């Protein structure tokens, strides 16, 4: 189930993240810095409680959740959202809802890489992470 996602991952490719940030209303100065930032994502579990840390030189976040159980979240860009993370088609699917808006953060493993697809509005961003050697 979730075990192949666990570990420490580093960003190695980003496509359309600016589109995604712009769609969310992120200001230009934050987008500028974010476009040059390479986060480390750490995914850990304790039982069915997962913890997902995103660390960087700019912003840091951490969430803990039970798979399939809604949780409150405050995102890196300061949105207060209602979230749920599940496993779907082998993908770790994180849905955020706020003010009637939806975004998904979908993680999948392809050839050992973790591919994070971020969708909001029409914007679709694909970011690739590799396991810390
Ligand atoms: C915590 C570091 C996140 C990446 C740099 C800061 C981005 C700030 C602006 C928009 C946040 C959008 C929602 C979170 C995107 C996470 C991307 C990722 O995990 O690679």
């Amino acid at each position: 189930m979730v075990d192949a996602f666990l570990g420490t991952w580093k960003l190695v490719d980003s496509k359309n993240f600016d589109d995604y940030m712009k769609s969310l209303g992120v200001g230009f100065a934050t987008r500028q810095v974010a476009s040059m930032t390479k986060p480390t994502t750490i995914i850990e579990k304790n039982g069915d409680i997962l913890t997902l840390k995103t660390h960087s030189t700019f912003k840091n976040t951490e969430i803990s959740f039970k798979l399939g159980v809604e949780f409150d979240e405050t995102t890196a860009d300061d949105r207060k959202v209602k979230s749920i993370v599940t496993l779907d088609g082998g993908k770790l699917v994180h849905l955020q809802k706020w003010d009637g808006q939806e975004t998904t953060l979908v993680r999948e493993l392809i050839d050992g890489k973790l591919i994070l697809t971020l969708t909001h509005g029409t914007a679709v961003c694909t970011r690739t992470y590799e396991k810390e050697a």
